[PDB]
């Protein structure tokens, strides 16, 4: 059975200058509300999941801590920061590495990570190859490192204690911004990651229905439109994963759900 001490992962949820200014139009309430918003409407998608097909339901997020950028971290040589005005490694493309940035992040934030289930960054700019987000699969294991719940290893080269209990999305894409219901389907998906889910294997029929059957669902490995009704909902492939992950985690780091 559930335990209703134990159903939610509090978040920390990051705002960059590139989501402040393009998305929030670098206004506080806007950025703040639109993510408040999202989140909850994200939340709806796990609350409402029945991990076991039965009554392990009511698993959710919610924001413990939002952190609004509002200009650029100011880099010295040699020197980079996620919330940096540059695109690191490659400074002419409009966007990093996601893979760099999301190491990058988790290194920046890291002593805000280990009070939170989960630290998520949002921005506003277009990786390569059409990709919107990245996170750390969680995993049913206490020693691991990557997704729900802070545990820290030590980094020689960072000298500190890190936390891979992080992901991030992006609203930009192919030059414009995405559909809100879009933006919806990338912190549903790469939270799903965090909460141990793999892609979906692209040719199981059962994980990875047909049009006709309602579409793919959300960790397929190829971005789903939002057009289709499984678009927004967990395969039992994804189900499975993360039930076990929850059914370790949420003693660990799970708390009462707040009004
Ligand atoms: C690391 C990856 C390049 S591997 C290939 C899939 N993506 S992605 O294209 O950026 C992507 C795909 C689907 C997503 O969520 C559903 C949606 C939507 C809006 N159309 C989010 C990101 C990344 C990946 O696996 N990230 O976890
Ligand atoms: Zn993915």
């Amino acid at each position: 059975d559930p335990d209703p001490m134990k159903n939610t992962c509090k978040l920390l949820v990051v705002a960059d200058h590139r989501f402040y200014r393009y998305m929030g139009r670098g206004e506080e309430s806007t950025t703040t509300n639109y993510l408040i918003e999202l989140i909850d409407r994200v939340d709806d998608i796990y609350r409402n999941t029945a991990w076991d097909n039965a009554g392990f339901k009511g698993y959710g997020i919610q924001i413990e801590q939002i952190r609004i950028l509002k200009s650029p971290q100011e880099v010295k040589p040699g020197e980079k920061h996620y919330n940096m005005a540059k695109s690191y490694p490659n400074e002419e493309k409009d966007a990093w590495d996601v893979k760099m940035l999301l190491e990058q992040f988790s290194f920046d934030i890291a002593e805000e990570a280990s009070k939170v289930c989960l630290a998520h960054l949002f921005t506003y700019q277009d990786f390569d190859m059409g990709t919107l987000g990245l996170a750390y699969v969680g995993s049913p294991r206490a020693n691991s490192h990557g997704g729900v719940c802070p545990k820290a290893y030590y980094s020689p080269v960072g000298k500190k204690n890190i936390y891979l209990n992080s992901g991030l999305t992006s609203t930009k894409n192919y030059g414009k911004t995405i559909l809100t219901k879009e933006a919806d389907l990338v912190t549903t998906h790469e939270l799903g990651h965090n909460f141990g889910a793999e892609h979906d294997p692209d040719g199981l029929a059962e994980c990875a229905p047909n049009e006709d059957q309602g579409g793919k669902y959300v960790m397929y490995p190829i971005a789903v439109s939002g057009d289709h009704e499984n678009n927004k909902m967990f395969s039992q492939c994804s189900k499975q994963s993360i039930y076990k992950t929850i059914e370790s985690k949420a003693q660990e780091c799970f708390q009462e759900r707040s009004n």
